[PDB]
């Protein structure tokens, strides 16, 4: 793929997502008085897809995705609504996730946080940027001196308070998109989900390309994009020590 | 108070907030610029001289007017000052070191104990929550309104999970819809007045850290007291929760159930 390629499906993406600030305050109002807003957002993107890139295929949250492999040369993973609790309940706190990748390979990657108008994306040649300003690497942050971020709900609270203890602190922003892009902005050390679907983090990798962040299974190695696995991405400087808390003493998981 | 009179003060607090651009934007910069080991002692550094400024602002234009906060002594301060504002100059430290966001400045008047005008801005994002006693409450000019109610089971909570017991952690997981923190007393608690959270707890909060939210708590009809349900001293802080009007009795229950919240030995 060229960069003229990428920057002309790139202009077209930020494009849609403009008009995605026409349509959602609509939606908004009629889930207000899973949504609606979820389903129409994802539908709205594939007739974006029919429209401008007809070989393009979708793997997405809110359709099914048994015809989607490894074969597809052209495809996009979507979370239309990451965060749909906290649309729900907040308004607030969540975020639009997009990924297309190219014969396998990840080329674009977009974290909108549309409640706060800032549009991440990562472009493969480019860089990551916010709101069209340029990302760089974080600063080192060893576990110590870092917040982080994870379900303590789904954990041993043995393993959880030894996350709390080595910790400098903890948070939870409860979109899957956005405490990564803290871990990306520096904010956050780690951010771990056990447990995620394809489309909770399919953005992510390029992003931790880009960035030079850790972004592996629990075990270390490599994710399948079109699986997800337990994961976590981290600062560079937090990465072994977090695994280690969750791997020891027989592991994270409830004994339950 | 007349409402005349609440607005002339209103006004001038509103205008000195804005000014206030010219302080936090230079503690933000050296975030990045100074090393790890100085940057507490930087904030506290200009928490104290935003503090300085208000006391200075105080004794120019509200002459009797008192000032009970973190950076200065407060033996003197008592239930006979009729005219007193707290004041948080930034809550949510940690946030504003490690991340650059999610504090805010919390601002409250008092006149003969009553709360009359209380603020949090969340400077990140430029939204100011304001509320005027006889007018309501407001963020950055829209009116907020009572919440709906929710029960605990449909709620999102906030606490630190790292001061209480466990059992009592997966207690309140449990019995709630959710878990979020944002990490500043002030923003949680603005969570729970917007209806974005059923409740909010602190359990050791100083009187700055909450001075804001009674009035708050009083116009939008949220339930704010102490862990066993008592009135909270504003000039002394206890260990305290704001909630939404369905979902109080059902926290306090869970927190004091069992032996209560605190961690063991
Ligand atoms: N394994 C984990 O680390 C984890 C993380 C979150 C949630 N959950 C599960 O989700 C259920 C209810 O929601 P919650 O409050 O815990 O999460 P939530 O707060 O509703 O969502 C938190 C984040 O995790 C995603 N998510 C939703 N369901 C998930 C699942 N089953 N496993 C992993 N991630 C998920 C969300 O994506 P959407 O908003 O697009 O759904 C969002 O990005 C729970 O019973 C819990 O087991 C597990
Ligand atoms: N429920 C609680 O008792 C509670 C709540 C928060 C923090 N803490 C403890 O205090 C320390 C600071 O927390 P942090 O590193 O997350 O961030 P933080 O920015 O220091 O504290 C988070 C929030 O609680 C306030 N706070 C600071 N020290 C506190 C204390 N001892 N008790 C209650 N509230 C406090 C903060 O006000 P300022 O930014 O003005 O300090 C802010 O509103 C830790 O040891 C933490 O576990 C306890
Ligand atoms: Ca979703
Ligand atoms: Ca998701
Ligand atoms: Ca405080
Ligand atoms: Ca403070
Ligand atoms: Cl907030």
């Amino acid at each position: 793929m060229t960069d003229k390629t990428l920057q002309q499906i790139d202009k077209l993406i930020c494009s849609w997502l403009k008009q995605i600030d026409n349509v959602i305050p609509q939606l908004i109002m009629e889930m207000t008085t899973v949504t609606n807003v979820d389903k129409q957002i994802q539908q709205q993107f594939q007739q974006f897809l029919a429209t401008y890139f007809p070989e393009h295929q979708l793997l997405a949250e809110e359709k099914s995705n048994a015809m989607i492999t490894n074969e597809i040369n052209h495809l996009w993973i979507m979370d239309p609504i990451d965060g749909t609790a906290n649309l729900v309940k907040q308004q607030e706190d969540y975020c639009i996730i997009l990924a297309y990748f190219y014969e396998g390979k990840p080329m674009l990657s977009y974290v909108y946080d549309y409640p706060h108008k800032k549009l991440y994306k990562a472009i493969r040649g480019e860089g990551a940027f916010c709101n069209g300003f340029k990302m760089e690497e974080p600063p080192s942050l060893k576990l110590e001196d870092a917040i982080i971020s994870f379900n303590a709900q789904v954990m041993n609270l043995d393993t959880v308070q030894d996350l709390f203890d080595a910790s400098f602190s903890y948070r939870l922003v409860g979109a899957c998109g956005l405490d990564s892009m803290r871990v990306a902005k520096g904010q956050f050390g780690a951010h771990i989900n056990t447990n995620p679907k394809p489309w909770d983090i399919a953005a992510q990798f390029l992003f931790a390309e880009l960035l030079n962040l850790k972004m592996t299974t629990l075990d270390g190695k490599a994710i399948d994009h079109l699986k997800g696995a337990p994961f976590i991405i981290s600062n560079k400087a937090c990465h072994e020590t977090v695994l280690k808390i969750l791997n020891a003493n027989g592991g994270y998981q409830k004994y339950r």
